[PDB]
């Protein structure tokens, strides 16, 4: 047994300095100072695993709560501020309630919506003017997460408006004015939403039925929390897709081809999507390098040992997949765009957490189908119709925030044949 060795960084606020200046990098470097080490952001102390198995070992290992101190920080708040009392505590149990609705069994439900919400995008589109990727992605986000997970009366732009005002207020404890007419109306809007399925709900496998049947204020919770974090993730995600398109024709037309295939010529469906392979390798490279959701925290709840070392119990842990998809030892071609290094083949030679999009305790991403589909659908139908190019002048370098998304991605849909 022994305890972490320590990074480096300054008086009052260790590493919470370098950190400052870059995170990503900061997430990159501590890689080599250990398997786990410790870095102090001010006087309190963290522990950071920088390995995929032990990572992996650190997500399937239900010895770690998720109160995860830089991030109950703000889901203390979060009982207000966002998601409401908590997020999965313990007990889960009347939190299995979710699976029906995101299992890969209720996703093929959902499709129409999904080809629905796509297609459309692509008439949303048109050549010539350039797509704002920050408004836009957010929405089909909303939408088809919305829509899915909920069904009948629309939330629309209403729904949309208030998480974007919303999402704003992040990046640059709670805040201001414009925020408030958002917030509250994203909780009115989302009460007024669960008085209306009361109406007639028959059918509605959604998550909203099932939350319905399994607390009163506990629902009006548990659907603004996750609708929340799952629509800036999946747009966010929808963003460096949209650099991806744009970045590498190749590949887009690639994708329009493997499409026309298989589709002929009828919209993309998600029978097809099951079919695209490099409609999907493609969005998950992407993935690799560019994820949403960036680090991960944990608390131990009892003294842990990680690849031989002791993690105290009731310590704060944090790692990074950020790093870990980009991490040398993990990859060939550690920063090298390639859609086909997920080829069986080179795909084994690949560790086996070396890239979770989503994590594998039961602290794990419930739309990790419902995600890839409704991604798969949305990479299709615009590669397809169009050729993506980014106008210049446009700003993709990152944006280090709750998720990592460009500053200022501006592209324009150019006609394919
Ligand atoms: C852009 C694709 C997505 C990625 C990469 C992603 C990733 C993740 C990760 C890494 C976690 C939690 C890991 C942890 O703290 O242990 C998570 C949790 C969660 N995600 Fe996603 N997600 C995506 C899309 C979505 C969508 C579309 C929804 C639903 C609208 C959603 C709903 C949730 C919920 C409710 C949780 C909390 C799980 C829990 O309490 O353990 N996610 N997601
Ligand atoms: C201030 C901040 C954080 C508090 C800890 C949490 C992991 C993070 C680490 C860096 C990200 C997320 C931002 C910049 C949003
Ligand atoms: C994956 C993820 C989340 C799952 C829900 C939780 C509130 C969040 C919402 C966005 C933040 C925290 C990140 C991106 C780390």
């Amino acid at each position: 047994r022994e305890p972490p060795v320590a990074g480096g960084g300054v008086p009052l606020l260790g590493h919470g300095w370098r950190l400052a200046r870059d995170p990503l990098a900061f997430m990159s470097q501590l890689r080599d100072h250990g398997d786990v080490v410790r870095i102090k952001l001010g006087p309190k102390t963290v522990y950071a695993v920088t390995n995929p198995e032990l990572t992996g070992a650190l997500a399937l290992n239900p010895d770690y709560h998720i109160a995860g101190p830089l991030w109950e920080s703000l889901e203390g708040l979060l009982g207000k501020e966002g998601v409401a009392t908590a997020n999965g505590p313990l007990h889960r149990r009347q939190r299995r309630t979710i699976q029906p609705a995101f299992r890969l069994d209720a996703i093929p439900a959902y499709g129409p919506i999904m080809e629905e919400e796509a297609h459309a995008l692509t008439e949303r589109w048109q050549p010539g003017k350039t797509v704002d990727a920050t408004s836009e992605s957010f929405r089909v986000a909303v939408r088809v997460a919305a829509r899915c997970l909920l069904r009948g009366q629309y939330m629309d732009e209403r729904a949309e408006r208030l998480c974007v005002a919303l999402a704003t207020v992040f990046r640059g404890l709670p805040a201001n004015r414009r925020f408030n007419d958002a917030l509250a109306d994203l909780h009115l809007l989302v009460d007024e939403i669960i008085a209306e399925r009361r109406a007639s709900g028959q059918k509605p496998d959604d998550l909203l039925t099932a939350l319905l049947e399994a607390g009163e204020q506990e629902i009006h919770d548990q659907v603004v929390a996750i609708l929340t974090p799952g629509s800036e993730t999946i747009a966010s995600t929808i963003m460096w897709l949209l650099q991806a398109l744009a970045d590498h024709p190749e590949h887009a037309d690639r994708i329009r081809d493997e499409v026309e295939a298989v589709t002929g010529g009828r919209p993309v469906a998600f029978e097809d999507v099951r079919k695209l392979r490099h409609t999907g390798n493609v969005i998950v490279e992407a993935m690799r390098l560019r994820p949403a959701v960036w680090v991960l925290t944990r608390r131990a709840v009892a003294e842990s040992e990680l690849g031989g070392y002791r993690i105290p119990a009731g310590a704060d842990i944090i790692y990074s997949p950020y790093a870990i998809q980009r991490d040398p030892k993990s990859y060939d071609d550690n920063l090298e765009f390639d859609p086909d290094r997920w080829l069986p083949e080179r795909a084994a030679n690949v560790p086996k957490y070396a890239m979770k999009p989503f994590s594998a305790g039961k602290r794990k991403c419930p739309s990790d189908h419902f995600s890839m589909a409704q991604l798969t659908l949305i990479t299709a139908a615009l590669a397809t119709k169009y050729r993506f190019e980014q106008v210049a002048g446009s700003n993709d370098a990152v944006r280090v925030g709750i998720t990592l998304r460009p500053h200022d991605l501006l592209v324009r849909p150019v006609a394919r044949h």
